[PDB]
């Protein structure tokens, strides 16, 4: 029962994005902090915040609106 799944770096930042989702912290449209922010606030580095951008950008939750920022996806 407590024999709980070990996950990379980046994994658990983007597990920790996702709650952020589930409880909606992160709302559909939001523009996420900056990699820094992220990185600080995690306690990682900015190399684990990216890769774990990219999984959420692989999996369509992630967007650009023109440029200048990453956007919780909003409208499918
Ligand atoms: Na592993
Ligand atoms: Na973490």
């Amino acid at each position: 029962y407590k024999q709980i799944k070990t996950k990379k770096i980046y994994e658990e930042v983007a597990d920790a994005l996702l709650d952020m989702i589930k409880n909606g912290e992160l709302k559909p449209g939001d523009k996420l902090d900056s990699v820094q922010a992220l990185a600080e606030s995690f306690q990682v580095s900015r190399s684990a915040v990216r890769e774990a951008l990219s999984a959420l950008k692989a999996m369509g939750l992630v967007e650009m609106k023109q440029g200048e920022g990453t956007y919780l996806k909003e409208f499918e």
